DNA sequence: TCTAGGGTCCTAGGACCC
DNA sequence: GGGTCCTAGGACCC
């Protein structure tokens, strides 16, 4: 009862739509994100950029330092929508257990395919190819028994490759993987790991479940599975947006109850037509408000609340405003909706 | 250099129920 | 005291 698990990873994949549509982007460093003066951070960036060090993530501050000929996208969200739209039409043309995990990713659960004489490796290579075709952007893949053994390996051969790992390799893979390469293992659970001598997935299995258990509960579980190759999570396929929420980082740093409130009117009917979309009628569970400091502390407060609606996210964000702001000054303001639940 | 905006999932206490 | 809902917040992903 093995199973046939691919996960799939457009290459760069803002940037890349980026490039197809415009060429002469192509050979020149090019990221994503919003410009210094407005605080923003790097969203993605093409190869040519990733040689100076500009990664996703990084203050677009940074990035310019580290390559000043930086060429600065805003993004065009409906043009890697319709991108995102096609791949899953491809992967839909060769099984139905399909999981999205973003606008640019996801497994798929091969196992029972009688596509390519049931090889993992040439769906892949063939899902990978029609998607060069059909919409000029490439693909890499990873071809594993689990999920996310097959995540790793689809960063493992990019771009436009992909990588595959059998039951056999398994072992030998795990033994030196780091622990930050798990999925779910980031910055500060890999320096807490580190901070006891955990460094690969073969530390790991050395150590005591238990004790695991104890000092990390359910996460230690996943940890202490995945260092041996066990990831029993289906690949799902019925997933639903659970939530909505808009929200803005200030050029400068807010003061004034009045500024806020000019925030959220400028946010409301953004969000209206976001929900609008996904529920005509706007009926919703919750909904609610945030706010985030100078000292870079976030608050939320969200209530039970049957209907989107205007006002109450003012006077909820005045309540926030007064209650919790003990005079420091406010860098974003934020709107947020929780969906019904079926 | 100076730290986005779109989300998911998990944890933890009190309310509330039984 | 165990489920589960409610609200707040953190880690992580893309
Ligand atoms: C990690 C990340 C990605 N994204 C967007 C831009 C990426 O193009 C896109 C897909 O994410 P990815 O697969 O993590 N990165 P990528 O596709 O640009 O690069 P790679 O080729 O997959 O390494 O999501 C952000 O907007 N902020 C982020 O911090
Ligand atoms: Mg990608
Ligand atoms: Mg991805």
């Amino acid at each position: 009862g093995s199973r046939k698990i691919i996960h799939v990873d457009m290459d760069c994949f803002f940037a890349a739509v980026e490039m197809r549509d415009n060429p002469a982007l192509r050979d020149i460093p090019i990221a994503i994100g919003g410009s210094r003066e407005r605080r923003g951070v790097i969203s993605t960036a093409n190869y040519p950029a990733r040689k100076f060090g500009v990664r996703s993530a990084m203050p677009t501050g940074m990035a310019l330092k580290l390559c000043p000929h930086l060429t600065l996208l805003p993004g065009r969200f409906d043009a890697y929508k319709e991108a995102s739209n096609h791949i899953r039409e491809i992967f839909s043309r060769y099984t139905s257990r399909i999981e999205p995990l973003s606008l640019d990713e996801a497994y798929l659960d091969v196992t029972d395919s009688v596509h390519c004489h049931g090889s993992a490796t040439l769906i892949a290579q063939e899902i990978r190819q029609t998607i060069f075709n059909e919409l000029q952007l490439t693909a890499s893949a990873g071809v594993a028994p689990v999920k996310f053994l097959a995540k790793i390996a689809s960063d493992m051969n990019k771009p436009n490759g992909q990588f595959v790992i059998t039951p056999a390799e398994v072992p030998a893979f795990l033994q030196t993987l780091p622990l930050a390469k798990i999925p779910g293992v980031g910055k500060v659970s890999a320096a807490k790991l580190e901070a006891m001598g955990l460094r690969t997935c073969g530390d790991v299995q050395k150590c005591d479940l238990v004790m695991l258990l104890k000092r990390f509960g359910k996460f230690g579980r996943i940890l202490w599975e995945r260092s041996q190759g066990i990831d029993e999570r289906d690949v799902n396929s019925e997933r639903l947006r659970k939530s909505v929420g808009v929200e803005r980082t200030m050029a400068e740093d807010i003061h004034h109850w009045s500024e806020c409130e000019a925030i959220i009117e400028r946010l409301y009917p953004e969000l209206e037509r976001r929900l609008a979309k996904v529920k005509p009628d706007l009926l919703i569970a919750r909904q609610g408000v945030k706010l985030k400091f100078d000292d870079f502390q976030q608050t939320t407060q969200e209530h039970v609340w049957p209907r989107l609606n205007k006002a109450d996210l003012i006077a909820t964000a005045r309540k926030t405003w007064d209650e919790r702001r003990g005079g420091r000054g406010v860098r974003l303001v934020g709107l947020h909706v929780t969906l019904l639940d079926p």
